[PDB]
């Protein structure tokens, strides 16, 4: 599923993401926007290390979910990577929360550092009623 902007903002708010571990909804929107264009079925294989990024947040198989084909990988979210490809994003959200419970927080995603950090991210949630 490819979410429309405001639809996703409200979906994330309903799932408890607004201010989760200090991260505003607009930061999560900026992250989803740049990671996948709000696309839950997006996948990205990383030839260099044999891992794959899954879903709307492009969560990596090396540490977060199990896809069985990533060498010496772990599954910190304790989910099959398939769960990160559903139209319903509850599991992907549960996993993104797990990710940010670690020290780095939202900084875990380099795309967030490149396109969201220290930027005016208000536009991602404007007019969405969140």
């Amino acid at each position: 599923k490819v979410f429309e902007r405001c639809e996703l903002a409200r979906t994330l708010k309903r799932l408890g993401m607004d201010g989760y571990r200090g991260i505003s909804l607009a930061n999560w929107m900026c992250l989803a926007k740049w990671e996948s264009g709000y696309n839950t079925r997006a996948t990205n294989y990383n030839a260099a290390d044999r891992s794959t990024d899954y879903g709307i947040f492009q969560i990596n198989s090396r540490y977060w979910c199990n896809d069985g084909k990533t060498p010496g990988a772990v599954n910190a979210c304790h989910l099959s990577c398939s769960a990160l490809l559903q139209d319903n994003i509850a599991d992907a959200v549960a996993c993104a929360k797990r990710v940010v419970r670690d020290p780095q927080g939202i900084r875990a995603w380099v795309a967030w550092r490149n396109r969201c950090q220290n930027r005016d991210v208000r536009q991602y949630v404007q007019g969405c009623g969140v």
